[PDB]
């Protein structure tokens, strides 16, 4: 077992004395191991906390090129590298509090008036997160210790989440405060949630923890090492016509395929050769099916949605459509009759520049699929191939603007 250089519990639970004592030494500590270039991007932090983490959570969805070219992706680079820098040793348990909004609960919990929470409130809550994976992302700032009398408490829901061991973490001071900052990027689980009292007011003090998963975002080169990894063998694990269905199908079978299955074609006019091409890329993907939690990225359209491009409802400029999409898509199980394209890299792609959503999927470890890119000759960008027939659950939509053209984020977990 490792000694840390300053001992500390895993949660400091309502010992803010305690914690704020822990979080100024390893401050002073971590100040240490920083670099010029880090320590200056901490000073850029304290200013504009609220642009830089905006940034931290949407800059993964552009353009690879796009990146490199942002004003604010040096700023990003720096910050991400001075809390990498300091992986924490064992877990965790960080406080903050959330908007019952970040987890699609569209109903006021309690007014800033109320002390009480309702039982009706309490319930509702909890059967709006339970069973759900939800993702974090972007620059936080987040507690070591529960918030007391005399600490800031800006909602009625208090997250009280366990960050798992090796999790980057940046203690630092800001004038006379010490606060500690932290990246996200993973999926949270709330599995109970408890009725709270802190200073004669209710709070939900939701119990989260992190649900590890692979997501390589933007860093399309650590995915592709990692899909070649598990399918580099792949093609040896098929039969000759599996390999044979599902080269053709990549090499452009898929337009008669998928179009033969969204239009309910094995059903309305048979198809037998279709049939057996669709039966071995199927069985391809069920033969080393996804050995870890992955997130993977899908530019989707609007027919995908039951919408057109002419379609009003489309246009997420209008804010009142993309309430209208959130209040008709989240919660929501999503089906797909075809096989999805998806890739490892969250990055906008020539072809798919207009597509106003991305699907963000967390395929779940031991689920049917491959990584077709282990394969060469594929038009096809850093892809994951997903069986016919899935359904992902939408758990949350957040919306960002790729220049003049808003988008939306879909954070969907494929269901077992
Ligand atoms: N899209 C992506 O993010 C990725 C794409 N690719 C590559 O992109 C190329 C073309 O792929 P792509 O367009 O994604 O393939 P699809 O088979 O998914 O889509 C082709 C057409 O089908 C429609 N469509 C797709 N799914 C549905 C659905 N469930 N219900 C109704 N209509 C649907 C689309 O319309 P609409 O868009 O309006 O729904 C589109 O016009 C391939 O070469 C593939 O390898 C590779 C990796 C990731």
């Amino acid at each position: 077992t490792y000694k840390a250089p300053i001992e500390r519990p895993e949660d400091f639970l309502k010992d803010k004395e305690k914690a704020k004592e822990w979080e100024r030494k390893e401050a002073e500590r971590i100040e240490q191991k920083l670099e010029r270039s880090e320590k200056e991007a901490l000073e850029s932090y304290k200013k504009d906390s609220v642009e830089i983490s905006k940034y931290s959570q949407t800059r993964n969805y552009f353009y690879d090129y796009q990146i490199e070219a942002n004003s604010r992706e040096k700023e990003y680079k720096e910050l991400r590298n001075a809390i990498s820098k300091n992986k924490i040793d064992k877990p965790m348990y960080v406080y903050y509090f959330e908007s019952p909004e970040k987890f699609a609960f569209n109903k006021v919990i309690r007014t800033e008036n109320q002390n009480e929470i309702s039982l009706e409130k309490f319930n509702e809550f909890k059967e709006t997160i339970q069973n759900k994976l939800f993702k974090q992302d972007g620059f936080k700032d987040i507690s070591l210790y529960e918030p007391g009398k005399g600490d800031e408490k800006p909602t009625p829901l208090l997250m009280h989440l366990k960050l798992p061991r090796n999790t980057g973490m940046l203690p630092y001071t800001n004038t006379n405060n010490v606060s500690t900052l932290i990246e996200q990027g993973y999926s949270i689980k709330i599995d109970k949630i408890v009725r709270i009292v802190i200073d004669g007011k209710h709070y939900i003090k939701a119990e989260a923890s992190v649900v590890s998963s692979l997501d390589f975002k933007d860093d399309v080169s650590k995915g592709d090492s990692w899909g070649k990894a598990n399918y580099n063998d792949w093609s040896n694990k098929l039969t000759p016509n599996e390999l044979a269905d599902v080269n053709d199908y990549m090499r452009g079978g898929y337009t008669a395929i998928n179009n033969y299955l969204i239009s309910n074609g094995p059903v309305n006019n048979p198809n037998p050769e279709l049939d057996s091409k669709i039966t071995n890329i199927e069985n391809a993907l069920k033969r080393e099916p996804i050995p870890t939690n992955l997130t993977v990225y899908r530019r989707s359209g609007p027919q995908e949605f039951g919408l057109t491009l002419t379609s009003p409802e489309y246009d997420f400029n209008k804010l009142e459509n993309i309430d209208a999409f959130k209040s008709k898509w989240e919660g929501q199980a999503l089906s797909y009759p075809n096989f999805i394209f998806t890739s490892i890299g969250s990055v906008n792609m020539s072809a798919f520049a207009k597509r106003k959503i991305v699907l963000r999927i967390t395929i779940p470890k031991g689920s049917p699929g491959a990584y077709l890119s282990a394969i060469p000759g594929y038009a096809g960008q850093y892809q994951v191939l997903l069986n016919h027939g899935s359904k992902f659950k939408i758990n949350k939509i957040d919306s960002y603007k790729d220049g003049t053209i808003t988008k939306l984020i879909v954070d969907a977990t494929l269901i077992p």
